[PDB]
RNA sequence: UUCACAUUGCCCAAGUCUU
RNA sequence: CAAUGUGA
């Protein structure tokens, strides 16, 4: 229940086509390199202080030690080229910096020759150990001259400037990474944008955040409402004076009266510094620690750079951040390309002590383009769909299986000046005709309709519509826009009472269109137990010839600076052989834990229904677990591959059905381009749905694989990542890449191929929704909050996610 | 809250050292 | 899913 499973072989299917990632080819010399560790007292430090104490410790002892150009990885990790003067021997080092004890001892050494025969077929896996020196080769320059975030680095754009307001600005970027691959060592790089606040003197900083045109504007204290404003913004932020602080507080009075015992501000300054304050009506800036009296004036004080924006952009921060950084894929492989030929990695004295040599080009990697499956509606009709570039349509289509919808209502919370009993009707009118075509009519009018107001009518309307109407199977929520009534729709309608609801946005009801009432008509079909289509059953692959279960799941995690938040799994699993029907399941758990808890519960839950569902035992489990990263891989494995057995095992026997374990990542730096202009898909110029890589650039033993499944509209497409930790069933790669294609479109809420797996797409919905369950909700408080997500018994069998 | 795609927010990573 | 864009 450990080990991945090695490559079963390649694909052949579909079309060849060209093209190229943004990896670009290492070449590494087959020589020992020397791993030292390192010890600096006190180690309390920022990582960058690490690097500025190692940086004039390397050189203040030049002449008996480093005379050559070591890297650090700015804890503990130094490593060299050729050797030193020390065996095992400790050195203590006592080093200077504008009072540092700096300790040294050898570990091991580390053979780049061990990582060629990794790479080759010689080797069974990749030395970790030998692929983080790498890394911390290539990041050693970079992580002193820009400012490192993650695994990328940013700077200020020289000759340009990208303000976004209240302070804040862009600043481009690119990251890097090392990673074996099948060909060669690959250096992935890719450009990226963040905020940053500007480095400027704490006076402009004011007057962007409080919106002045200029300071004198005016030369009277603050108001508390623009004292507070300005005090959200500056506080925990950095300032320099030589003499670095960081901002812990406002201060309430101006600097003329604001005090301290050795006396005000103004007055200190003016003897003991001689300055003249030019805006004494200003408040200060409590800096260090809360709890003592240090407080500077704002003419004094910058805005230290380099410091990322955390807090979360404003609305027309975020568009203008979008539109500063937008761009087509054609766009971004020439900002790529461009990066790197200015990047010159070659120049750098460091790769080069190491000998390392970085191809300035992108590598060329050929992918095979899959056909996409047929897609089978019914009807009389039972007309056939032939996805194109990722895309369907349903005209002259209906579902497989439609609901016919005879006993409905619908609740107006939009006010009835906006909307109207007319502008109801007329979008009941339309409905009903799509509705009609569609497969799934809406026989009649709505045996209830009314105007409401506020969160609190909610529940007892809803109630009164359970008790009064039988056999009520929809209720449609007219809301008015953004609205604390949506979430208390879904708590009642999910939860409370087990209702299926349907919200739709006022302004879609004034004006409808055939497009947006018939991928509202999908929603409702699914919602009411319907089958919107199938793949077309002979196309399948052989999987599909016992019976199958189909899992996806996600965990979601709380936003950045969040600390008490619960983290929320999700879990979801096909109720038929199509596959189209899932039932999920869904857990709060521990804050910003990636494995799931409670998993073996939750597929019991699933295995059980699934029974029920088809009178089948799966024969075979298909697990899609999205977001996991590679660093995770054998954690989450070990866990998550067990509790799916315990499951099986506490059912029953002997009951051991082959498991297929997915990880999913759509979130990663690789990027893939079309070589020939002429295979660009639409105006976004990315590659076309289908797109298959399985080689070259993939891991050089294990089972993975990208796939790029989905239409590209806007942007540079991600091709989502496949990796497989566990596979009972001995799939192919032919099988598998094909059976995850299909698997995008069956996707109910749109006739395209979706970017992931449905399964995996709906555990995304699942979370989602769950997270509006404890919109202000979020031992004791475990309880509270497993109950909110805990939705009602008649919503269980159910697809409310949809 | 019609929907997908795209940027960010999410595990790993990163970050967290006299007035 | 939220903010912001591109689209159907
Ligand atoms: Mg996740
Ligand atoms: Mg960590
Ligand atoms: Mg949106």
């Amino acid at each position: 229940a450990f080990k991945p499973p090695p490559r079963p072989d390649f694909g052949t299917s579909g079309r060849t086509i060209k093209l190229q990632a943004n990896f670009f080819e290492m070449d590494i010399p087959k020589i020992d390199i020397y791993h030292y560790e390192l010890d600096i007292k006190p180690e309390k430090c920022p990582r960058r202080v690490n690097r500025e104490i190692v940086e004039h410790m390397v050189q203040h002892f030049k002449t008996q030690i480093f005379g050559r150009k070591p890297v650090f990885d700015g804890r503990k990790n130094l490593y060299t080229a050729m050797p030193l003067p020390i065996g095992r021997d400790k050195v203590e080092l006592e080093v200077t910096l504008p009072i540092f004890k700096v300790s040294i001892k050898w570990v091991s050494c580390v053979s780049l020759q061990a990582l060629h025969d990794a790479l080759s077929g010689r080797l069974p896996s990749v030395p970790f150990e030998t692929i983080q020196a790498l890394d911390v080769v290539m990041r050693h320059l970079p992580s002193m001259r820009y400012t490192p975030v993650g695994r990328s680095f940013f700077t200020a754009s020289e000759g340009c400037s990208n303000p976004l307001g209240g302070g804040r600005e862009v600043w481009f970027g690119f990251h890097q990474s090392v990673r074996p691959s099948l060909w060669k060592m690959m250096l992935n790089i890719d450009v990226s944008a963040t905020a940053f606040y500007k480095a400027q003197p704490v006076i402009e900083f004011v007057c962007e955040v409080l919106d002045f045109k200029s300071i004198e504007e005016q030369q009277k204290p603050l108001t508390d409402s623009q004292r507070v404003k300005f005090t959200k913004e500056i506080k925990g932020l950095k300032v320099e004076i030589k003499r670095k602080y960081r901002v812990c507080n406002v201060t309430r009075r101006p600097a003329s009266h604001q005090t301290f015992p050795l006396c005000t501000v103004a007055q200190y300054f003016k003897d003991r510094h001689k300055l003249v304050l030019r805006y004494p009506h200003l408040p200060c800036l409590q800096v260090g620690q809360e709890q003592k009296h240090t407080y500077l004036p704002l003419e004094v004080c910058n805005i230290v750079a380099g410091q990322r924006c955390i807090k979360k952009l404003t609305d027309n921060q975020t568009s203008t951040m979008i539109r500063a950084t937008a761009r087509s894929a054609p766009d971004r492989q020439e900002e790529i390309s461009k990066l790197m030929r200015s990047a010159d990695f070659n120049t750098d004295p460091y790769v080069r002590e190491f000998g390392i040599m970085v191809k300035d080009e992108m590598t060329d990697v050929t992918g095979r383009v899959l056909q996409p499956p047929s897609i089978l509606y019914g009807g009389r009709n039972k007309a056939i769909a032939t996805p194109v570039q990722g895309v369907w349509d349903m005209r002259n289509k209906q579902f497989h299986t439609g609901i016919e919808i005879k006993v409905w209502a619908i609740a107006c919370f939009a006010p009835q000046r906006q909307c109207t009993e007319v502008h109801l009707k007329s979008f009941t009118e339309q409905l009903r005709k799509i509705s009609r075509d569609t497969g799934m009519p809406i026989q009649g009018q709505p045996c209830f309709c009314k105007y409401a107001q506020g969160a609190d009518s909610v529940e007892p309307m809803f109630r009164h519509l359970k008790n009064t109407y039988a056999g009520l199977q929809l209720v449609v929520v007219i809301l008015p826009g953004k609205t604390p009534v949506y979430a208390e729709v879904k708590r009642v309608g999910d939860t409370v009472l087990g209702m299926a609801t349907q919200c739709v946005q006022m302004k879609n009801v004034q004006r409808t269109t055939p497009q947006t009432l018939s991928n509202l008509c999908l929603k409702i079909n699914v919602k009411l137990g319907g089958v919107n289509n199938i793949l077309l059953p002979q196309g399948r692959p052989p999987v599909f010839q016992q019976p199958v279960i189909f899992l996806g799941a996600d965990v979601t995690h709380p936003p950045a600076g969040d600390g008490k938040k619960p983290s929320i799994a999700a879990v979801v699993g096909s109720m038929d052989a199509h596959p189209n029907r899932y039932c999920a399941t869904v857990r709060v758990q521990q804050h910003r834990q990636e494995i799931i808890q409670d998993l073996a519960a939750m597929v019991r839950e699933l295995l059980i229904q699934f029974y029920k569902s088809t009178r089948f035992k799966p024969t075979r489990i298909i697990f899609y677990r999205d977001g996991v990263s590679e660093g995770q891989f054998q954690q989450v494995l070990h866990h998550e591959l067990l509790a799916i057995r315990e499951a099986c095992i506490k059912l029953e026997k002997d009951y051991q059905p082959g498991i297929t374990f997915i990880v999913v990542q759509k979130r990663h730096h690789t990027r893939l381009f079309c070589t020939d202009k002429n295979e660009r898909v639409g105006k976004s110029g990315n590659i076309p749905a289908g797109t298959t890589v399985d080689t070259k650039i993939t891991h050089p033993t294990e089972f993975d694989f990208y796939l790029c499944s989905h239409a590209g509209i806007q942007g540079t497409s991600r091709p989502s990542h496949y990796h497989v930790l566990w596979d009972d069933n001995r799939f192919s790669s032919d099988e598998l890449q094909i059976l995850t294609y299909q698997l995008c479109h069956t996707y109910v809420r749109c006739t395209r191929s979706v970017s992931i797996p449905a399964p995996a797409y709906y555990a995304h919905l699942v979370a989602f929704r769950a997270r509006y369950h404890l919109v202000d909700k979020e031992g004791r408080d475990h309880q509270a909050l497993a109950k909110a997500v805990q939705v009602h018994q008649d919503t269980l069998r159910t697809m409310y996610f949809a």
